[PDB]
């Protein structure tokens, strides 16, 4: 039902930029030269292309659970070897955000189930290592944002000690931003850690 | 440089949208109930938000290079646990596209080196079981989409040996698609593999 | 603590022995290693490669996990694999499958094992799967587990054989790769006739 | 074909001599297993638990991968871990280091070891950016690579602790957690004094 609503309204989509811009889709099928690669939540509330108010074309995204970067994670690494190494990006967006569900979730001391207690491990990691900083916190919401923010700055630190993400920065002056788009306001700030 | 104008064009977006509906966002940070798990190519050119004409807070995303689903890996199957088991989905669409670099990786006979190799296996595994099929196509480009969408199909067959997919098909009769995304006409066209 | 310091006891009994026997076998234990077998196999604590081949540390480089199981993206494997193939230069890898294999048999029931080992064991579910009708029909439970172990390493080998590395060191330097079956009731491993040649 | 044709020769011998020893010793290892340890370590050809422990097959559950590296999300480890605590109900976890490890002197170089095994050591490339003070003042290389091993096996052994499974088991069951080191040279095993106690 709404799986054949949205083939309805990519058509649409479709026939409008098609008017629109006749050339769009004849040089969108020629390439692709986009300069950020985004790695950010699975969370239906944060398209990044959406967000950022840009177009298909521009922004080479992965997305996970939590926008978690795990430093043996083969999945994650190949969307980053292929982004700096292929594509030549020249930012790389590490996006966590507000009323997170897997950062609830590695707040939280029941087993979620299945896989996802091992691929929140290192959010739990992170909740660990600030156990006093969170738990001061009386406001689970802003509890649940902190231990995001703390999340994003790890994630950070992994990207910062990938070598094909180093070998860019050295030889190409590769940048790398840590942001927190905030749902309530609908904007994006830096959390002021990355290259610089 | 481009990073900062993303930052103001996100800036610009959200003030807009916020005129547009002053609840959007407050209802936004409210809660998600996406109805659509999409599984796709990090490929910039497949936003799936923008391609579906469709708002956030309604697709619940992960994108990875040339949108390969392996049974072992954790990352993807964190999203589809998280995206079946507890925001309750009702669709999952698995989308490949033509022009993916991914493919045309796994059609070359070089290591394209790092992780990449490792990561395309099963597409060029997918590569050598229709050997004789696509060494005949004389384009390309026409055997690029074609190693495409035999890899969606082939990721659909993975999808519907998942035990968390296959008791949600049971039990709440999820449904699953596979299609495929023509970036030169801009349209989502299904290829005919999945629950129906 | 017991079994653990009675482990480390053993081992410092172990080498006490070794080092009376040869001299020098430690000494030049420590110098390097040249195995010439990568064996991938099982975690069963009953199948430990170097013991049942009669050999001597220094000459299996071994990754074992649950049910033996080569998946194509596991980073885990690929990285053994890979440094055993290009580094050591290995000229043989066994991928050996087992009687009495608990993730076989996990494979083989239809209820959630729970946990991430459900996700793990999904390549074995899909050989499951493509052997129904077989593997049904086997009224006997325990050759029922045999078979679908089999089956796997079947499997394994073919995703081994599609390993660029391997594949490569095939084309130039003539590695082999055997299917093999530790039979835990005779003690003996078979081959299945599957890898190589 | 030769050296894979001798470990099976030797496979049978083995068997053979084992099952003159003890008659029933292969029908009882058909018929469970119970090992009370988990062994965590090195895929080196010189690591092999059951021999260096003078322990007999079907008391050492194993995973071995490059470097012995147990990383958080890494579903093959998690998988041996689940098993081994939850349904075998090991009482003792092993993480064992070792010298001369290879991975820890890849990690300590700064080329490009290539393919998936970069990616597979970033745990201990990171362990070397934060001991990089530590790890440099040394001035023998080999006792550099042992202290990156060691502190490799303190890191995972960290990981272990955070782990659920062995977090819970340890609160109910006494579980108990052990880094070791494995010193070549001399064949013995001590314990770095990390784990639970
Ligand atoms: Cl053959
Ligand atoms: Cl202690
Ligand atoms: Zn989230
Ligand atoms: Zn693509
Ligand atoms: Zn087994
Ligand atoms: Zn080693």
């Amino acid at each position: 039902n709404t799986f054949h609503y949205a083939l309805s309204s990519n058509n649409a989509w479709a026939g409008y930029k098609a008017h629109q811009n006749p050339h769009f889709f004849p040089k969108l099928a020629g390439g692709q030269a986009p300069e950020i690669l985004w790695i950010g939540c699975s969370d239906s509330r944060c398209p990044e292309t959406t967000i950022l108010g840009m177009q298909p074309g521009d922004v080479f995204v992965h997305r996970n659970i939590a926008n978690i970067v795990s430093p043996t994670d083969i999945n994650t690494t190949a969307v980053i070897e292929y982004a700096v190494a292929h594509l030549k990006v020249k930012h790389i967006v590490l996006c966590g955000h507000s009323a997170c569900g897997g950062a609830a979730g590695a707040l939280s001391d029941g087993r979620i189930g299945g896989v996802l207690d091992t691929w929140l491990l290192p959010l739990k990691t992170v909740r660990y290592n600030h156990a006093e900083e969170l738990d001061a916190i009386t406001d689970e919401k802003e509890r649940v944002i902190r231990i995001a923010q703390l999340n994003v700055e790890a994630g950070i630190k992994v990207l910062m000690n990938n070598p094909t993400i180093r070998e860019a920065i050295a030889e190409r002056g590769l940048e790398v931003h840590g942001v927190f788009f905030d749902i309530g306001c609908g904007r994006i700030k830096e959390l002021g850690c990355g290259t610089a």
